[PDB]
């Protein structure tokens, strides 16, 4: 339940919480799937909507 985001090659998690409008702890936690060090590109996750 809720939105659905594209991780683009450039988009970053901090851009990415201002601009959607959530922060980047939820992003990541909606996601811990994901890390920094391994960043991937082209790649779809879960979002607050």
């Amino acid at each position: 339940m809720g939105c659905t985001y594209t991780i683009q090659p450039g988009d970053t998690f901090w851009a990415i919480a201002q601009r959607r409008g959530t922060t980047v702890d939820v992003i990541q936690s909606l996601n811990p799937g994901v890390v920094p060090t391994r960043l991937q590109v082209g790649q779809v996750i879960n979002v607050p909507c």
